[PDB]
């Protein structure tokens, strides 16, 4: 891993053995390669609504501050869309009252809330390029082999889409671009770093205690 080239970089390469990790879960893989269904696709949105719900708190508060601002663009937000796709998938607004966060989540959540609380922008940042950067990229496959193996309706799968942004590797990009543009101290860009290995681990928990 190298500093030099920026931190869009650095984030790519500290994280990638964590991405490995959380990318290769066995309820992910089986989930791709068709071996699941939509009933699992549904317990992962699920769980996916209690911690975008807690980051996009915790983004609210950090873009408040004035902290990363450009970076995180209301258009990014999941949490409404998502319980849409839900009520489609569940065929009716049930779920609210019957899903229960997972030990992982409570996990991912109560750090999210200690980011919002404390509006800790870098470790903010740190969760935002891991989820956000994560569904413009390997989302994009997940939402067709949702439609592929398991025949889910697109309309159930506007989580993925991303109404509002017209390109999308552009749109990366200049994403990157803002990474590498963010004014932060050493202790701050190492504190981002930790943070960024952190969210995967946590996704990855997320996808062992489905896979229970
Ligand atoms: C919760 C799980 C996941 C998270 C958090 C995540 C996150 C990320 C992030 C942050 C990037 C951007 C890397 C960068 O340019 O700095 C990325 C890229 C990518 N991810 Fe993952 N990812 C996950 C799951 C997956 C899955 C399951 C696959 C396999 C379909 C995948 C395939 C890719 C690919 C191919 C890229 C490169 C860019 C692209 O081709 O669109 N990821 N992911
Ligand atoms: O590209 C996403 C992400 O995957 C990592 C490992 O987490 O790299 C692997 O996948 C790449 C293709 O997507 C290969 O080119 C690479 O050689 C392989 O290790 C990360 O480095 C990368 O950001």
């Amino acid at each position: 891993t190298t500093a030099t080239a920026g931190l869009a970089v650095e984030l790519k390469q500290s994280t990638a053995q964590a991405h490995e990790k959380a990318e290769h879960s066995t309820f992910m893989s089986d989930l791709l390669k068709g071996r699941l269904g939509v009933a699992e696709f549904t317990r992962l949105q699920e769980q996916a609504w209690l911690f975008y719900t807690a980051l996009e708190q915790a983004v609210d508060a950090v873009r408040a501050s004035g902290f990363a601002e450009s970076l995180l663009d209301p258009a990014l937000n999941r949490a409404e869309v998502l319980a849409r796709d839900l009520d489609k998938l569940n065929g009716s607004s049930e779920w609210r009252s019957r899903i229960t966060a997972s030990p992982a989540v409570i996990d991912y959540v109560n750090r999210l809330e200690e980011i919002r609380d404390n509006v800790d922008g870098p470790a903010l940042v740190a969760h935002h390029y891991v989820r956000y950067l994560g569904d413009l990229s390997g989302g994009q496959v997940i939402a067709r082999m949702m439609q592929r193996h398991y025949g889910v309706d697109p309309e159930a799968l506007g989580f993925y889409h991303f109404e509002g942004i017209a390109k999308l590797k552009v749109y990366k990009d200049e994403y990157r671009e803002k990474l590498n543009n963010l004014e932060l101290s050493d202790e701050q860009r190492e504190h981002l770093l930790k943070e960024a290995t952190d969210a995967f681990v946590f996704n990855h928990q997320v996808f062992a205690d489905l896979g229970k």
